[PDB]
């Protein structure tokens, strides 16, 4: 009966079950029924808006990006599928129904001993941990090792969401909300390492560039919506699209970027009183820092800089896919939502487009190489799920196939590529240590 | 040479060609190119948001309303198709590509003679005039009568948009914007007549009921979002939907109602400088009242009362379709957007839900009676367009097939139903005289 009720809860959707969870939390906080109902329905309001705008992103950008990818290069054989094609594949795994209870238990345990302050409530993003566990099970061949991998990934994701609280609170303005899930969370340490390296280099640190500089230089034409329209038009032109298609796509890009914050806003409007009462009661009873709430990484698309970088990086990603040595994966699926990769990079760089570009280039190269490395495991997963054609063609993805955590876990658990494991582990360990030191320093400075 | 360029302009879409028209108008007003481009792109963004929200509303309500209709009654045989099924039928007619130039010419002629002040720019809503012209051509059998029917319909809708300027400016807050198209425009006079009749009878006028009263009565549960959620929930429950589907549908109803004004706002945000400069220059050059701009009737959905009426009236109109004498049309297609019918009724009644309900009942019964009356013409139009199944099943629509103007023109030109012609003509003429007198009185009062 547990599997059936878990499947029902999953099928309820983020727009129904999450408002129920928020209402229950508010009721546990001793509020009036009206406030809890309003907060829940507002959160559902924002999430429905997010889903609609993301669907617009997909059906507007996907076709154009894919057409440009075919037009540019044909050397790369393996074709990316991205998160829209990976998440249903992941949900068909045999551990898809136990990963959610395991993650919930580990979150409760880490909250009980005050090792974290992130109360994750988005259970539709647990498929990341499910994917890592499935890959570990496929590679090593042991169920217990897969469970250990899921636990490790969940703990690391929660700790990373805790560490990046300052950037979400300040740069994005999402006060009281933390984002532990998504590709932005675990690609943060690379951006932190790149920022530290650039800061160390004299002369290069003097280069500053932001959308505000663009607006100042170009007058009324530098206003962000104009630059988004221009980027959409350029992407349409590069894809060989017709004039009417180019204009429609550019208008769609400007529209999605303009409407992202308008649909995010109801979530904050509904969650403000909940956070206020939480800080009023739970912080008084227990103590410590603010109790953050985990949410979907789609909330990071509200900032104009994030979506601007997303539009800019599609041709940049396609260019990177040709120059990266030992690369066979052609970015095909998540090019529409490539902003999820470099959102935390933009937040860390505080909108500095030069350092954002450098960090995004390095992140794209690293994730493309990793996705090239993890192909046999991914095609084995595809065969296991049954969503694979009979031609025997390989498959790969970058949203979760190329995550550094999964590659590091698999390499450390089976030791098949020691040189790549050593290199990626050194880079990611330096990034993690740097981001932890930076988070501790920021917390100490804010406290003092 | 004109046919394919007109087809291309039509296919450009409201999000591309209309911003180009706005930019050209702004340039003719001697603004800087940057501000003109910003206004045009903002209007495009608003229209894209309108399209997205309308698509969500359709995909959320349509199936639910259709299931409601199937579950409730089976006595009615003819199945409505609504505007989504009528617009491709109308645009495939023989007079499809002449109607747009005819409407533009008649608008220019009426503007030059100072007979009207509505500068219609939405060329995608001309399909109402195309529909009435095609119906007249089918009934009478001559091209010239079709042309004169198109001209008469265009002049009537332009004058109706002129007369309802105060309601749009004040009640909906759309300053400088007129709505000559849509079912709301030509179903206004019935609402005006009903309001006058209610005012005449003492005691009935003393009943006042508005959404503000509901909010005051219900405290923390009387907000528009909460009542919309309740209406969605009851619609799902009475339709035989499952619990998850019911909750998702209710959340989607709350979604459309709450997100309507947020996506409505960019249109005014972009159009305000255009109207300001028009008032500064064109009024000084020529004189007279403001030069209003015709747009989509979907803008009336921004008001919360209109959406609330749209949700409540669906079971109401389905019930009305059973008790209406001599009715054979089952409302099936435009149940999703039933709010377009009673928008102007709400505007006339100033949000009085009691008079809104009475006017809506009268309008529903009347328009269903016409929709039953005009069935042979509609199925002949379907056969001409080629979109008719070979089973011989009758077709009928109520958004435009049941509109009073087309029925009145057909009856006046062919004289096939004297009793129906005289009844509908008397009712509509009394409504038109009353609304013209009301508009003249309002203009005189504002001038004084």
């Amino acid at each position: 009966m547990f599997t059936e009720i878990m499947r029902y809860v999953l099928d309820l959707g983020p727009t129904v079950m999450l408002p129920i969870v928020v209402i229950l939390f508010s009721l546990l906080l001793k509020m009036k029924p009206g406030d809890a109902f309003k907060s829940g329905i507002h959160i559902g309001i924002g999430f429905v808006g997010i889903g609609l705008v993301i669907g617009l992103m997909l059906d507007s950008i996907g076709p154009a990006a894919k057409a440009m990818a075919e037009a540019f290069d044909i050397n790369l054989k393996v074709v990316d599928i991205g998160w829209p094609g990976s998440s249903p594949m992941t949900w068909a795994s045999q551990i898809a129904l136990i990963a959610i209870p395991i993650a919930i238990v580990v979150n409760l345990v880490m909250l009980m001993t005050r090792m974290t302050r992130v109360v994750n409530v988005d259970i539709w993003n647990i498929w990341h941990m499910t994917f890592t566990g499935a890959l570990v099970h496929i590679a090593t061949g042991s169920y217990a090792l897969a469970i250990v991998g899921v636990v490790v990934h969940a703990a690391f994701v929660y700790k990373l969401g805790d560490w990046f609280a300052k950037d979400t609170r300040d740069f994005f303005g999402l006060d009281g909300i933390a984002i532990p899930h998504g590709t932005s969370a675990y690609l943060g340490p690379i951006a932190v390492l790149v920022d530290t390296v650039i800061e160390k280099i004299p002369g290069l640190n003097r280069i500053h560039f932001s959308a505000d500089d663009v607006q100042k230089r170009f007058g009324a034409f530098g206003e962000p919506v104009t630059i988004g329209f221009v980027m959409g038009l350029v992407i349409g032109l590069l894809a060989g699209y017709e004039i009417k298609a180019v204009l429609q796509l550019a208008v769609k890009t400007a529209a999605v970027m303009l409407l992202m914050p308008r649909v995010i806003k109801p979530i904050m409007d509904g969650l403000t009183p909940i956070a206020k009462q939480a800080r009023s009661r739970l912080q008084a009873k227990f103590g410590g820092q603010d109790f953050l709430i985990g949410l979907d990484p789609a909330l990071l698309l509200g900032h104009t800089s994030v979506v601007s970088a997303s539009l800019i990086f599609i041709p940049l990603t396609i260019l990177i896919a040709v120059v990266t040595p030992g690369n066979q994966v052609l970015p095909f699926g998540d090019l529409a939502t490539i902003g999820f990769f470099v959102a935390m990079a933009v937040a860390v760089h505080q909108g500095n487009l030069f350092r954002t570009l450098i960090s995004g280039v390095i992140i794209m190269s690293i994730t493309l190489w990793i996705a090239t490395q993890t192909i046999g495991l991914h095609t084995q997963l595809a065969a296991n799920a049954g969503s694979l054609t009979g031609d025997g063609s390989l498959v790969a993805s970058m949203d979760q196939g190329g995550s550094p955590i999964t590659y590091l876990l698999v390499q450390a658990l089976t030791l098949e590529n020691v040189i790549g494991l050593v290199a990626i582990g050194a880079l990611y360990g330096i990034g993690i240590f740097l981001t932890w030191r930076r988070a501790k320093r920021f917390a100490a400075q804010a406290e003092s």
